[PDB]
């Protein structure tokens, strides 16, 4: 069930999820629509779930991934598709082998250095990149 802002904007969150405190490799999962493209994990917040429980629910289903939750980043817009986004870091403590999205539609994901995820974000989702600016 998608949920909404009051201004028709959909609700999403979103987490970082570093392979250490150092905050160096990030965690980016491939498109569902276009597998060759990468994406930070996240998604739609279901009715009345908290945005820190949404993100940490997306990153298991998307990239198999748990660990301990860190700061709120901030909250960000994406006026062409009308999503909000709240992102938070999220320092990676467990590595699942065979998760949701693994089986369900082959999902990939790969550690990128910082730099080099926003490189592979900027042409698709801008706003993305713009998560790793701060
Ligand atoms: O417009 P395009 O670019 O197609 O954006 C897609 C997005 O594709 P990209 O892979 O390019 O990012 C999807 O993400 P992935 O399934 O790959 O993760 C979904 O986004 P979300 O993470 O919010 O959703 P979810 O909770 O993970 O399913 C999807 O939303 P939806 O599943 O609710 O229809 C969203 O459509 P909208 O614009 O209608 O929001
Ligand atoms: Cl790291
Ligand atoms: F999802
Ligand atoms: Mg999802
Ligand atoms: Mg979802
Ligand atoms: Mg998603």
């Amino acid at each position: 069930t998608r949920t909404y802002d009051g201004d028709g904007y959909k609700k999403r969150a979103a987490c970082l999820c570093f392979r250490s405190e150092s905050e160096e490799e990030v965690l980016l999962v491939s498109s569902s629509r276009h597998p060759d493209r990468w994406i930070v994990p996240g998604g739609g917040m279901e009715p009345e779930e908290e945005p820190s429980v949404a993100a940490v629910r997306e990153v298991c289903e998307e990239a198999g991934v748990k660990g301990t939750l860190g700061r709120l980043v901030g909250i960000f817009e994406n006026q062409e598709r009308k999503h909000r986004t709240y992102v938070y870091v999220l320092i990676v403590t467990e590595v699942l082998e065979d998760w949701e999205d693994s089986v369900n539609i082959g999902r990939k994901r790969e550690w990128f250095k910082i730099e080099d995820a926003i490189k592979v974000l900027q042409y698709h989702k801008p706003v993305q990149a713009s998560y790793f600016e701060t």
